[PDB]
């Protein structure tokens, strides 16, 4: 906790008088988003925000904070959101809490995306963390067989219950529990190729600066 | 009329391929509604054994009306042949699908199926896909700023409207986005922007998949192999 939130403090530095910003989730967003309402509050910066999900939106408003649906604003500056993994390439695995399609929706409309993570974030080939994929329900168990076969060891995600996760959008995830992914961009094209997924937790040549928290401070990467 | 005698021709001489025992994928549209009639007679009047995968929720209403059995998908190992309609058929055997707004499970249930045969009157018989506005199928949250991405691409974007004017929701509850191109001189280029758009569920391109048209023409159904 406490290398996220000298990182999420640090986070708030780049938003700037008039910038639409889009907001990600997790608990290190959490402390940006705090410093954010921070600023608003005490210094009168001027922004309007984007949010990947509901938890954000009802965070920032009770901050006072305006919240716009992304189809409401004509461009996105920068979105500041965490991530899963984040390889020695800057390419990030996403989607740990499920969200990974609007997150890519919003990513894709930013023009400037930064990750903030902990120092446990950073590895060095992507494939620890399970790759979330979203699938269409109908055909997902032929879809999960593809899967198998191509030795990518499928799992449904489940919720605390034990029933199947249903997602924003209302498909399935299934984790893909690969070990290392040497060739992120070979294994997304396959990914995005195959009929009923939706989208793959690969973000790639997306982020452009990474914060991460070391027991140091804050140090910042620029990636692209 | 005369259109709808062509597809009566095609739908009656498609369920011929069909023997017991088949697991059979059933398409959507005016065209696969004579071919499901057919095989519903075939299974009520001459004691044919076979089970259905639908793609549409509309073509499963009318299977379960007529007595045809109908298994999910995902109950079935293999699916033998599968015979649903397509919008435009272009001259080396790609396809244009979803104006009956099913393009995913059409796409979802030919992909699982070993033979794929498409039923169409002449008029679908064309040069070069693209008169016929090219369906693709979008998530609602940001369909917006998709839409707006098309439109900058020089796409010729249109949502799918119901008959009343509201957004038409497919099967899976997405929208549709028509396309409306023209001429469409690489359809692989093209599909291959269009899936890898965030966003983007599934379009409408049908290629390298059909195995065998039947035409309807004036003379009678020309069986075409394609591949
Ligand atoms: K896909
Ligand atoms: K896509």
């Amino acid at each position: 906790d406490e290398l996220k939130q000298l990182v999420g403090t640090k986070a708030v530095e780049w938003i700037k008088d008039g910038m639409i910003v889009g907001l990600g989730t997790g608990s290190t967003v959490k402390y940006m988003v705090d410093a954010l309402g921070k600023r608003v509050n005490e210094e009168g910066l001027d922004i309007v925000g984007v949010t990947t999900s509901i938890r954000t939106a009802e965070q920032a408003k009770s901050l006072g904070i305006v919240i716009k649906d992304i189809d409401e604003v004509d461009h996105i500056d920068l979105t500041i959101d965490g991530a899963d993994e984040i390889s020695s390439d800057f390419q990030g695995i996403k989607g740990g809490g499920a969200a990974l399609l609007y997150e890519k929706i919003v990513a894709t409309k930013s023009n400037k995306n930064m990750w903030i993570v902990d120092e446990s974030k950073m590895v060095d080939d992507l494939g620890q963390f399970p790759l979330p994929v979203e699938v269409i329900p109908y055909g997902s168990g032929t879809v999960f067989k593809r899967f198998e076969e191509k030795g990518l060891n499928p799992e449904f995600r489940k919720n605390e219950d034990g029933s199947l996760l249903h997602t924003d959008s209302d498909n399935y995830i299934i984790d893909l529990h690969l070990g290392k992914i040497e060739n992120p961009k070979e294994l997304g094209d396959y990914l995005i190729n195959q009929v009923g997924v939706v989208e793959h937790g690969l973000f790639l040549d997306i982020v452009n600066t990474v914060i991460v928290g070391r027991q140091d401070g804050p140090e910042v990467l620029e990636a692209r």
